[PDB]
Formats: structure tokens, C-alpha cells, sequence
């Protein structure tokens, strides 16, 4: 069905804009409520260019230990949103933080494209 591609913009990308009730509505509408309370989870507030771009920037060691992560070279408006401790799944509550930092993505295929959201920095 979803590519891996389109599953991290799905998952990542919201060029369209936040709020404090920002992540209660964005982790319900991308479908990261569905199955399980997300418990951590990042969007990204620039164009869909910018961040494909950072495949070609500064590669650097995934958590994992794989070595396809990009680290973007300029800050990017982000949007973390991380669960609350009285979130109780299919209610899923989160806090949301905005941010300007250093993204992390994975990046896999050709074309060579975000599939992962590793850190941010
Ligand atoms: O800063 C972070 C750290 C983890 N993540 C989430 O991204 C997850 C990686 O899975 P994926 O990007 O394939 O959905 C990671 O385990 C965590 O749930 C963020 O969005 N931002």
C-alpha cells in the first residue's frame, strides 16, 4: 500500500503550518492512534524540498547503528509531541513542544528519500 516514502510524510511532514492541543489532533488525524498511544513522535514545519534535501547533507550514525542518517545543516521548525503519563489508549494525550533544531533522517531507495525520523538535535 503506503510507500516507505509516503509513510514518513504521513508520519513527519506538516508543511501546512501550533497549539497546545496541536499533537492530541495530529497524531489522531495521521492514524499514530490507531493500534497503540504513539508515545513519541516528531512533524516537521518546512517544505517537502527542504527536508528531502537533507539525503544530500551531513550524514551521520542512526541510533541504530546504521550509517544512511542525515543531519539537516540549517535548524528546522519542528513539533515534538510525546505522551503524558495519564494517557490511556484509544484516549491518547500528548504534549506538544515547538522547537528549531537540527533534524535527523533516515534515507533509503531511488529515489534516495526520507523514511525515518531518527533524532533531532
Ligand atoms: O525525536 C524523535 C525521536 C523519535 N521519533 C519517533 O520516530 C520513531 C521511528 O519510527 P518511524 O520514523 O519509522 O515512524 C521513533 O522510534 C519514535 O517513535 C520521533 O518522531 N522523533
Amino acid at each position: 500500500k503506503e510507500t516507505a516514502a509516503a509513510k514518513f510524510e504521513r508520519q513527519h511532514m506538516d508543511s501546512s503550518t501550533s497549539s497546545s492541543n496541536y499533537c492530541n489532533q495530529m497524531m489522531k488525524s495521521r492514524n499514530l492512534t490507531k493500534d497503540r498511544c504513539k508515545p513519541v513522535n516528531t512533524f516537521v514545519h518546512e517544505s517537502l524540498a527542504d527536508v528531502q534535501a537533507v539525503c544530500s547533507q551531513k550524514n551521520v550514525a542512526c541510533k541504530n547503528g546504521q550509517t544512511n542518517c542525515y543531519q539537516s545543516y540549517s535548524t528546522m521548525s519542528i513539533t515534538d509531541c510525546r505522551e503524558t503519563g495519564s494517557s490511556k489508549y484509544p484516549n491518547c494525550a500528548y504534549k506538544t513542544t515547538q522547537a528549531n533544531k537540527h533534524i535527523i533522517v533516515a534515507c533509503e531507495g531511488n529515489p534516495y528519500v526520507p523514511v525515518h525520523f531518527d533524532a533531532s538535535v
